[PDB]
């Protein structure tokens, strides 16, 4: 389970590599920016303070929706489960 | 399974075109910003940077979201699981 | 299953009218811009184009979303499974 | 139930008191500001009026959202499942 936790890790980071390289060159964006509208993208937050502007940016946003959000999510459920959740199960008792 | 994702798809893209053909007509958007509208919408991501802006359209965005959402995010988790995830598995393998 | 149905459809108009009148009168929407914020906001699309401005409704808008998504998704779920999906599969045969 | 219940909402209670405290002190958001930011963030909703404008509150909004989004929409599922709908169902009878 670390395992499939690692998988959609690296996964996850490389998804969102992928949208900081792009959204930083086509669309302009700092590495910093770019990256935090990935994540706000791909959570489905979507704040709209980056939005795409170009053409070739609305249209990547579309595919980048969908593959990246049933990974995203993938990796968020494993994480409350396999991670999150054991760690607060063991607080609950002193060792 | 390819038939099971290949009616998904089809469906999904219908449901696309009717939202493109709808906000471009009504609301006067591009065919482009139409699509990535309506893409932007039943995904939930949100941004905002094209809401409608007549009551029709208002009340038609109602119905969109509540129809096309379990459609669109039936196809993320098919596409998902039978699709994405088996060609990761055959990654991890050199044939 | 239609009696499952009808009851998360009539909650659903209930929740919808909840909202639809706490956001006209203490927010001073129209009523049809109260109930196209409402969707917008359980939906969790929240485009951003009528956010709440006073305190009692940024604090509403809070219990609303936290009361109103468990509610919402239901019936989008039900709505797909026993209504959607059915009237597809029948579609796929002549009678 | 109500124990698990319980736990759930505690957390989900100090998860949101971390928002608060973050992003009225580092983005010079209003305690309540804060509060209503930290809950449309991790439902997802995102309306955009509140975003972080620092380099540090884009960071952090990153880590908050994947910590958090398991946890708020766990609350928000055994709630929907052992709170509300119990409740709906003795509506439905008359003692
Ligand atoms: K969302
Ligand atoms: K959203
Ligand atoms: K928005
Ligand atoms: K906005
Ligand atoms: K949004």
């Amino acid at each position: 389970k670390d395992k499939e936790f690692q998988v959609l890790f690296v996964l996850t980071i490389l998804t969102l590599i992928s949208g900081t390289i792009f959204y930083s060159t086509v669309e302009g964006l700092r590495p910093i920016d770019a990256l935090y509208f990935s994540v706000v993208t791909l959570t489905t937050v979507g704040y709209g303070d980056f939005s795409p502007q170009t053409d070739f940016g609305k249209i990547f946003t579309i595919l980048y929706i969908f593959i990246g959000i049933g990974l995203v999510f993938g990796f968020i459920h494993k994480l409350a489960v396999n991670v999150q959740l054991p760690s607060i199960l063991s607080n609950l008792v002193p060792r």
